[PDB]
């Protein structure tokens, strides 16, 4: 079917990851977000790529992986899911819920309950639709899901910390030129 009437999010800008899990390089993953629909969390997600307030997601590890669930990055302070920030501060509210966890490769703040999103991120490998109303979703992997699954594989103790760390080796934005609406799958 052409889906005509399906209501759609549009990808505004991209960010890029390169991963590293050791000292191997991995690939990259590229990530398209939806700036009209939660510019506030896109644009914090962006400039963390960036570095341009002085900090940033570059050398960060993903300190948290779920195999069948997602992996989890972003805190850049501490490496431990004890930190992290906003470029508006610590913390600031849920812009909105209007997209969902909808299948693999949704990316959506990390949380410790309402209006608490940071610095840290997850991105899914599954739908994870239990989280959908609580966790800001604001971008999807467009490149690199494979690259995303290397990481979702890697050994983890238990507390689900990969045993080598997996880190944000080069990071960044990457301009859309015309803004593109995707599947909401
Ligand atoms: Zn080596
Ligand atoms: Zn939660």
């Amino acid at each position: 079917a052409m889906d005509e009437k399906k209501k759609r999010p549009k990808v505004t800008v991209k960010v890029y990851f390169d991963l590293r899990i050791g000292d191997e390089d991995i690939g990259r993953v590229v990530i398209g977000l939806f700036g009209k629909t939660v510019p506030k969390t896109v644009d914090n997600f962006v400039a963390l790529a960036t570095g341009e307030k002085g900090f940033g997601y570059k050398d960060s590890k993903f300190h948290r992986v779920i195999k069948d669930f997602m992996i989890q990055g972003g805190d850049f302070t501490r490496g431990d899911g004890t930190g992290g920030k906003s470029i508006y501060g610590e913390r600031f509210p849920d812009e909105n819920f209007k997209l969902k966890h909808y299948g693999p490769g949704w990316v959506s703040m990390a949380n410790a309950g309402k209006d608490t999103n940071g610095s840290q991120f997850f991105i899914t490998t599954v739908k994870t639709a239990w989280l959908d109303g609580k966790h800001v979703v604001f971008g999807k992997v467009l490149e690199g899901m494979e690259v995303v699954r290397k990481v979702e594989t890697t050994k983890t103790d238990g507390r689900d910390k990969p045993l080598k760390d997996v880190t944000i080796a080069d990071c960044g934005k990457i301009e859309v030129e015309k803004p593109f609406a995707i599947a909401k799958e």
